[PDB]
């Protein structure tokens, strides 16, 4: 009733990892879908992931638990929108609901052919305060203007199910693909299976489309306490660019992984 | 038209049982491939009759599905569906479902009658008329909300959403509402007579809304939205459905 | 080098009842890395022409990582030979093993009514030259060379952006049907050991139905050979009966 889009996923073994936990990559993908739908409700046209803020993961959902994602447009700007993301997890046996993640993300309306956005409607006091908090967070976003022998290369062909019906590659899918490569790199240092704690704020620097090859390069970047930092770099190539060897930088993220809450589990 | 699929973790539920939605999907695909062998063109699910599951299938087992066109009408076709499960260590086979479905042809033309041969062929050919009569008569806890975005793999090559994809997404949300009643994990008993009352297409958003209605009965609502319609909040009602569970 | 490299973690979604990687998925992944290598050479869409002997010396498990390297060893005119290497690593132990060394052939598909002419492969190593030689001997060999029914509908993710059904996709559906037939003979879950050389005869396309039939062919005990047929139908072809022989393959399973 309040322009809040709601998803609900039960976690099958399909979404599961070697730990029986929900794949972090999948959560990222679901978060981006729900948020996009939130934006596309405000815009009327297709919207693409512009950037993500930092995401922290408080809990990881196990198989047999239900996840509930809620997204909302907090503020509309000129072509862009701030979308707020809440993520819960409910154990179907205990009844307990816990918070997984509060998160922010940015979407861009894509022109129909060859256009301005309406203002978001504010009813509550939370609406009016977050309306202002978005402009401060936006300053932070834009000012973010800064431009180990355990390497891992992967490659994914962008098929039609990985993109909207105009053919633009989904933000969430590149994030899902990133995360699995990152895990492979992080595991080269752990004696346990490590789980994702956070993704540092990053930007989608340019478009990707059906039939691109996305190349993922991952390396461990740092070690701290119980955790390990992995940089992933994403590059795009259409069929011709792929042969010539002149790709396009799509993004770079830093994912921080937790070695099962023990110092001993990493070298 | 025969389809055999083995049950793998990809298809399984939390307790290692083959997911009902996954079955419903495999039923439609096969029931659709039956219809498409008769019309020559693409076909879409018009309606579903009572489905009832006598057995639940488990990882490692194999499901065999048989579907055939009983009677072609003016633009629609009645299809029969048999569902067998086999154990690959026992050899034992068990019946999962006897179910009927109705498909409409979608030209971009008329349909010939089918080639009848058996005595049993004629019997189903006559009883289909009664069944079509019943199919047409349908004329009058906590709410679980979910949304799904229709991608290319969720539709035929012409862009039309599979009926079976909708029933699979329907089961996911219905199970959650059921689980939320008894604080446990249940299994699907049946799918009651409903009708898909409008098309759906790639790019649609399907909003699902499940509520506990009364052994439990989950009512699922499927509402469809353009990217434009999504903005204007005026969508299209695809279907309502009633699913019954035990725990 | 000139190597296309893919790394995949084996989740339960890629797995079987035991906790092993489905051979179907492995084959699909191998066809992709090889296809990516061909296209890096050709600069256009490439399809699977044929596959040599593939033998799996190990099976991987959930929570392990498969790494595939693919290289174009020689280009001819429309076709290229691709050398493939598959390794598996345990994510906890860190121990690696050879899964498979195999060979596949890819053909460059024209956009319009286009004549395609592939450039030579840049040779650097002495092993490069050795491989360029032995490619022709393998190319010559190539050109010289109870039961389960199933059906799959070709959708968008099963074909490249032009609409041509991937070789690896058919190769996946090809094992999932064979496994059941091998399960129907002896009452135990078996694992795939090798795939005998087979060619792709006709192209397939988005919207097709592929009908799969498999039978036990020959059983020298502790081994059961199972042949697979693959038959493709347009939507209209479907309703009339006349279809196309895509491929017939022989799979060796193990009890
Ligand atoms: C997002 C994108 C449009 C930014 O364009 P740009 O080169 O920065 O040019 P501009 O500065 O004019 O961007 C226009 C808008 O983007 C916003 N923007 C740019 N960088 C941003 C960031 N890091 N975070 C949030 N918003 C950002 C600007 O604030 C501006 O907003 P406004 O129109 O409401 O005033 C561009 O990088 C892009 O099209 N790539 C991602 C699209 C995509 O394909 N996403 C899926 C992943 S491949
Ligand atoms: C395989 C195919 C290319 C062979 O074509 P053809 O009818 O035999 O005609 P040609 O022999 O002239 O084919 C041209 C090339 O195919 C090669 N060829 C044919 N079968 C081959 C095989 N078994 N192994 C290696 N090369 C083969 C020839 O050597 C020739 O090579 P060149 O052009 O580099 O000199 C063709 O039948 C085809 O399009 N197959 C299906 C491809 C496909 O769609 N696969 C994806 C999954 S269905
Ligand atoms: C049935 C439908 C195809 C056409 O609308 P309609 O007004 O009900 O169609 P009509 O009754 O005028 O005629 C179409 C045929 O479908 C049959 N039909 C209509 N309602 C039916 C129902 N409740 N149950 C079974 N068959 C039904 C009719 O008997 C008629 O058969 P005929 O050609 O032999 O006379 C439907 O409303 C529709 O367009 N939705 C298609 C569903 C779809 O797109 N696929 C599923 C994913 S959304």
């Amino acid at each position: 009733s309040m322009g809040e889009v709601v998803m609900s996923q039960a976690i099958q073994p399909a979404h599961a990892t070697a730990r029986g936990e929900l794949s972090a990559g999948q959560l990222l993908k679901w978060i981006d879908t729900t948020a996009c739908l939130a934006a596309e409700k405000h815009a009327g046209v297709s919207c693409v992931t512009a950037s993500v803020d930092d995401i922290q993961f408080e809990e990881t959902a196990r198989v047999g638990q239900v996840i509930t994602i809620k997204a909302k447009v907090t503020r509309a700007f000129s072509t862009s929108m701030e979308i707020s993301i809440k993520v819960m997890v409910q154990d179907m046996l205990t009844g307990i609901e816990k918070l997984v993640s509060v998160a922010f993300s940015t979407f861009v309306a894509k022109p129909v052919g060859k256009i301005h956005l309406k203002p978001v409607t504010l009813l509550t006091e939370q609406d009016h305060v977050e309306h202002n908090l978005a402009a401060e967070r936006r300053k932070v976003r834009l000012q973010h203007e800064d431009t180990r022998g355990t390497s891992v290369q992967s490659i994914e062909l962008v098929l039609p199910p990985h993109a909207n019906h105009h053919g633009n590659t989904f933000g969430g899918q590149i994030m899902a693909w990133m995360e699995t490569v990152a895990t492979i790199s992080a595991s080269r240092l752990c004696w346990a299976h490590p789980f994702l704690k956070s993704v540092d704020m990053f930007k989608f620097r340019g478009p990707s489309t059906v039939g691109d090859r996305l190349v993922f390069t991952a390396i461990v970047n740092n070690t701290f306490q119980t955790c390990v930092e992995v940089g992933v770099r994403v590059e795009a190539f259409d069929c011709q660019e792929w042969a010539e060897g002149r790709g396009r930088h799509i993004n770079s993220a830093f994912l921080i992984y937790n070695a099962a809450d023990d110092k001993e589990n990493l070298i």
